[PDB]
C-alpha cells in the first residue's frame, strides 16, 4: 500500500539547512534532504545516506521525529515518511546540479517556496515535538483533507 522515503533536518539552535531540487518530485521548492529506502538497508540508514548523497554532510547522530503518509488523489501509491533530525553533522553543505542547500534564519524559513504540508509540522518540529500526520493533496499545491497529533514515540 505505502513506498518508505526518508526526509532529514539539519536544525541548529538559531538555523535550518534546506535544499532547493532542480529536477523530479518536488522541483522548485525547498525542502529537507531525503529519498527511497534500498532493499536491506534500514531507514535511518537511508536516512543518513539520502542526506549525504544530497547535501554532502555526514550525520553521525539521528533522531526520528516524525512519520507522515502522504496521499496524491488518483495515484495509489501512499508516501510513507519517517522524518528525522539532527544538530550534529561534519562538513560543509555540497551545491549539486540537483540539489543547492541553502542555511535560513529560523525567523526566514521560506514557507510559501515549500511543500505545504511543512507550514502546518514545521512549527512543531521547531518546537522539538514529535508528530504523527496524514496530508491528502490534489496534485501538489491543494491540501484536501489532513491529520496531524503530537506524540511522546515517533
Amino acid at each position: 500500500a505505502s513506498r518508505l522515503y526518508t526526509l532529514v533536518l539539519v536544525l541548529q539552535p538559531q538555523r535550518v539547512l534546506l535544499g532547493m531540487k532542480k529536477r523530479g518530485f518536488g522541483a522548485g521548492r525547498w525542502n529537507g534532504f531525503g529519498g527511497k529506502v534500498q532493499e536491506g538497508e534500514t531507514i535511518e540508514d537511508g536516512a543518513r545516506r539520502e542526506l549525504q548523497e544530497e547535501s554532502g554532510l555526514t550525520v553521525d547522530a539521528l533522531h526520528k521525529v516524525g512519520q507522515i503518509v502522504f496521499e496524491f488523489v488518483g495515484e495509489p501509491e501512499l508516501m510513507d515518511v519517517h522524518v528525522f533530525c539532527t544538530d550534529s553533522i561534519q562538513g560543509t553543505p555540497v551545491e549539486s546540479d540537483e540539489m543547492r542547500p541553502c542555511w535560513f534564519q529560523l525567523d526566514q524559513i521560506p514557507f510559501k517556496d515549500m511543500w505545504p504540508d511543512d507550514s502546518y509540522w514545521f512549527p512543531l518540529l521547531l518546537q522539538k515535538k514529535k508528530f504523527h500526520g496524514y496530508f491528502k493533496f490534489q496534485g501538489q499545491d491543494t491540501i484536501l483533507d489532513y491529520t496531524l497529533r503530537e506524540v511522546d514515540t515517533v
